């Protein structure tokens, strides 16, 4: 457990800025495939990339999300531009990444309330190919933190 200390800084974008964050989506083995900037609004998740068109997630599509101490990872439902994935990203912020995306899907009228945690089944084993574009989606969820959008029978 030791601090760290920046070596220098030349670019117009802060290194403890609020609303974007500097991202690296990753593989199932965590390996660095593309960078962007991660931003959150009060109407949904959106990425900042290059040429290509930027890419947007509404909160009422993420039934999960979590974090780990390096990584930020949600799952999206099948009614995003990505299709229905995990997607994950490496972030030193990703703490407060998660902790911003509770906080403006909790600014809606939303009912909720407390609950106890049940059980999750996995499934029988499934595999494929490439089909759709888009960025990652991952087989299984690589943070050990996870918590739930929202809610509805």
């Amino acid at each position: 457990g030791s601090s760290g200390s920046s070596g220098l800084n030349r670019d117009s974008v802060p290194d403890n800025h609020p609303t974007k964050f500097k991202v690296t989506n990753v593989d199932d083995e965590g390996v660095e495939l593309g960078s962007g900037v991660m931003e959150l609004t009060q109407s949904e998740l959106v990425l900042h990339l290059h040429r290509r068109e930027a890419v947007r997630w509404p909160y009422l599509c993420l039934r999960r999300y979590g974090y780990d101490s390096n990584l930020f990872s949600f799952e999206s439902g099948r009614r995003c531009q990505t299709g229905q994935g995990i997607f994950a990203f490496k972030c030193s912020r990703a703490e407060e990444i998660f902790n911003l995306l509770q906080d403006l899907m909790q600014c809606n009228s939303i009912n909720v309330m407390e609950e106890p945690v049940i059980i999750t089944s996995g499934s029988s084993g499934s595999s494929g190919s490439s089909g759709s574009s888009g960025l990652f989606r991952l087989r299984h969820f690589p943070c050990g933190n996870v918590n739930y959008g929202y809610q509805q029978q």
